[PDB]
DNA sequence: TTTTTTTTT
DNA sequence: AAAAAAAAA
């Protein structure tokens, strides 16, 4: 896995620590790079890069796996329960582990409350043999009240301070700061294989819609967004972790609500979960663009303690 | 067909295995090569290449076929049904076997669901004397959930594990990795003549729009795309197989949706099928740029089980 | 016409069959050759070529024709109707017979549909005393569906299989293969004087833009293109036939669409017909660079059956 | 000579 | 109802 399996094939140790200084730490890191990105770095020439690709095919052989084998290959994925019964009946165990999940609501619909439950149910050994592990929370608005975890820890009957250390927290302040903070995620995931389970970005579009103006800087903004979602897709295959992202909404005076992000965000997301209000403490949850489950509905209950029934 | 029919015309066996190491395996492989591409390879001189072209015209004679003969020549093409009745009424048997078909939707419109049905209906002996065979699936986003094949296998009344081996799967990770993986397709098609029927690339533009930036690397990206579509056109004549490609969409603040790819992709595609949403589980399918069928519409139904009515 | 009229002027028969092996078949073939091209061939010396030019001026005398005589000299040209009324009102009988015509569209604009009608209307005895004859179709993309001729044969009330033999078909696979296939056209035209009327290349730039890269091989590509267009100009005077060529288009992020080919193709073409989309099954056709008709517009209708009104 | 990208309220 | 930008071989 770690990139020391190449030095027995002609690679000298003088520059294999150099690609570590960019951030590459795994044998799939050279599988997930363009050949011109290794033209940009200080001190690697255009005519020596082929010897790293010499040890790429003879260590990770890109033949043609049959889908029968790929059926047993995909058994390593896991599922995170949401807290309810009909909500992960709507998903099939909840959140997939090799895909990007989206959830958008009006304003009060309980997006971060769904996230705050997921910092608690994901460290408990549950269904599917899922053993539970550590969480990274990348907040961007302000909403990481930690004492809200302590109420949900009671209704699952867990100790308080045993769970307040297994979540990692950092707030981005700028849309470029949100991008560079993904490099710390790659360093944090690699040195402990298997102790982390999922990652939460609070709202990817909470800073992109502010730092960029309207029709002038629109293509500048949508191009920088595509680099972020592609990097998150690479991490979810590199370490087999889940990602959960939310975003805001906007109106439509041309007609009546659409989630912001445009076509770039709608294509790159694997499952989108629409959330609308019902009656009192009840919320309705539809499902948009899923590779499994058709458009059916469920019913939450945001409680004292997150998602219930 | 195989390139051993040339050695009886003066070609020595010392370098006919050399052009095999590039990838050339058929008597049309020398028909589909520039004369300067055989100047680039290690150990073949500029003044000996004519003896391969000596056995080219006396084995494949490029005279002038009349179109009456070409009418009976084109009877070897086949047609893949999609799953509906009005949808291949809109196409005339469905997918052609010597052409490139395109299909683009908004985001939830069911592009990969149309692909997932085509991995099932193409191995069943159907209309036009089409006997069915094996499929190659080149995925690029992430969407190859194999258990979705098992639902569609029921509504055609086929065994489960008899069809999960006749599809081959590989995921490209990089836009250059997608190009070199076509060379494995040529090796896989050649050694078994007639057991493969079609090929699916998931989304050719899913990695080209990410790995390349805006107006700086635009001409660099569009030139590398033209090498890919021309290689796919050569394979579809070399082995008589069908190809099915999808792509994303983009907006237009100059006006209102256009499929990405530019003029290069729009010219090289033979039929393009627009897909838009109707009501509930119904989708509308128009047709763009076809050499037969004029602009008429139909109506899907994505079901439990892919395309219905 | 045939080169046996020279042997009565001192030319021995030992080498007049030699210039036949290059491809020269007519008395204008020595009028259309450089004197250094007859230095390159195996077995003809630099000091004997003048005796062929001895019988050149005393058989084709290059004096000074007056334009009054040239007015009656040019009566042998003919005109091919396209299928509409305002479209050849825009051209003046349609396609000239001693010139190169060009037509370029966006992607769906009906370029090959205009070609498919021209394989049918050119074998019918129509206006101007044009008697009709045989057609050569040099396809290069893939688009020669022959059953599309059978629909247009009905709306002109012609037999089906009487017209499916008078069109000759060949597909080029490589940009050098497209060049050498013009030598078969010269052999096919010469032995039957007057039974052929026109020639269609599908898209000259469909293979030149693929087989050659960007700014490296640009001058290499544009030099090889100029040899092709000059050879086509020589054939259209050697046998008095029409030629119809199409090409793709490209964008312009420096500004917004331009036809590809550069200045070489724009100069060597005699008439260029721009094609853009109107409403539904209607197309608008402007005219670029014509030696007659000024910039006026018309309106097609691609039908069941090609071009209508 | 060559090559199009990008929704917001 | 109504808004604009961005370059490399
Ligand atoms: N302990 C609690 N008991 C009952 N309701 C609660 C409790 N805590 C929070 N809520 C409610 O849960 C909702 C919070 O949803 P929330 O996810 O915070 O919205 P949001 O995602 O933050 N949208 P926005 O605040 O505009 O960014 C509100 O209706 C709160 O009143
Ligand atoms: N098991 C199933 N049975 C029937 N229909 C299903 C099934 N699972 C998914 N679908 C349908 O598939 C639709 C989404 O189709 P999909 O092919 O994912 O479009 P898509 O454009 O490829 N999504 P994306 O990859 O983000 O662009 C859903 O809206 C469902 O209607
Ligand atoms: N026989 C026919 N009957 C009905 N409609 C037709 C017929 N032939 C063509 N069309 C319509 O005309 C369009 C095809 O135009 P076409 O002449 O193929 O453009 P093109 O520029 O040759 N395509 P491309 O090679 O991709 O650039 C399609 O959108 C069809 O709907
Ligand atoms: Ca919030
Ligand atoms: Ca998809
Ligand atoms: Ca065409």
């Amino acid at each position: 896995q770690d990139i020391d399996l190449l030095q027995k094939h002609g690679i000298n140790v003088a520059d294999i620590k150099k690609l570590k200084s960019v951030g590459i730490c795994t044998i799939k890191g050279i599988q997930m790079t363009t050949r011109r990105a290794l033209c940009n770095v200080k001190g690697l020439s255009e005519a020596k890069v082929d010897k790293i690709k010499e040890a790429a095919n003879k260590l990770i052989e890109p033949g043609f796996l049959t889908a029968f084998e790929y059926s047993e290959k995909r058994k390593m994925v896991f599922h995170i329960t949401t807290g309810s019964q009909e909500f992960d009946k709507l998903l099939g165990g909840g959140i997939e582990s090799m895909a990007i999940t989206e959830a958008f609501g009006e304003f009060r619909t309980g997006k971060t409350q769904l996230s705050h439950t997921l910092c608690v149910t994901a460290q408990l050994p549950g269904a599917g043999g899922y053993p539970g592990g550590k969480i990274i929370f990348i907040d961007t608005e302000n909403t990481f009240r930690p004492d809200r975890l302590r109420d949900i820890a009671d209704r699952f009957n867990v100790d308080h301070d045993a769970v307040l250390d297994n979540v990692l927290y950092a707030r981005a302040y700028t849309s470029e700061h949100q991008m560079e903070l993904l490099d710390y995620v790659a360093a944090k995931f690699h040195e402990e294989a298997g102790i982390f389970k999922l990652l939460i970005i609070d709202s990817i579009m909470a800073l992109f819609r502010v730092d960029f103006s309207g029709r002038g800087e629109l293509a500048e903004r949508q191009q920088k967004l595509a680099q972020m979602l592609s990097r998150l897709q690479k991490i979810s295959e590199e370490y087999n972790v889940a990602v959960f992202v939310t975003n805001q909404m906007t109106a439509d005076p041309g007609a009546p609500k659409k989630p912001i992000g445009g076509h770039i965000l709608a294509h790159a997301s694997t499952t989108r979960i629409s959330l609308r209000k019902g009656r009192g403490e009840l919320r309705i949850a539809k499902i948009y663009d899923s590779p499994e489950m058709p458009e059916n509905e469920a019913t939450f209950a945001i409680t004292a303690g997150g998602i219930g029934d």
